[PDB]
């Protein structure tokens, strides 16, 4: 079942290739700490548009590892942005019996100091 | 023991708020990831110093989550800055039969977007 969930997040991470996140688990629960709002994104009804929009900015993704201790887990990995930013995030994740159930993405911090407009920019897709 | 890695991480935070780093177990191999150098730091040698540096601009320390998946680690934390900026931080950890063995700080992006000016001062201290 370990093995089962970091499958799913890898699935979670692979979905920024495409665009189609049919093929990730998530729960009916789905809460999204955004980094352009305070109030999280409920459920795949409002999660997924957010994220197939920043999808349509991203050029390539690069999965480092993924760390699971159920009910919490945790991923490195990368996107290269349409322009060619290489952000570098660790994602903090809670997982249910359905899968994902909270994602909340953090930076590391290089890439933001280096060009702090682009990440506003990338994000939202005003002034992109 | 798995609890005994939540105990280290759990030092490793709480170290911050006290700035004695004595308590905290780490690897004689350790490595440090900075936001401010593309080498890491190593060592406790050169790692001790730049974090008791770091919280001498600390006040308080908060200790949301900790995810122990031997030999990976993440924890979701903050930081009050000495000027009171809070700063959410999600930590990347890797460890040893010593505790800890490598550390890679990442951070919750809306305090840093907020000031991207005030981030390099708490880090390095210049122009503090």
């Amino acid at each position: 079942a370990t093995e089962k969930y970091h499958e799913i997040l890898k699935k979670y991470f692979l979905s920024f290739e495409t665009g189609d996140f049919s093929q990730v688990q998530f729960s009916c629960n789905l809460e999204f700490l955004s980094p352009i709002s305070g109030n999280t994104l409920k459920g795949t009804e409002e999660v997924i548009p957010f994220l197939k929009g920043v999808t349509t900015r991203v050029a390539e993704v690069n999965i480092m590892s993924t760390t699971v201790e159920y009910p919490r887990a945790s991923g490195v990995w990368q996107m290269r942005t349409t322009k060619g930013t290489l952000y570098t995030l660790h994602n903090f994740f809670r997982l249910d019996e359905e899968g994902i159930v909270y994602v909340w993405p953090m930076f590391d911090p290089k890439a933001v100091m280096e060009n702090p407009d682009a990440l506003i920019q990338w994000l939202t897709g005003k002034d992109y």
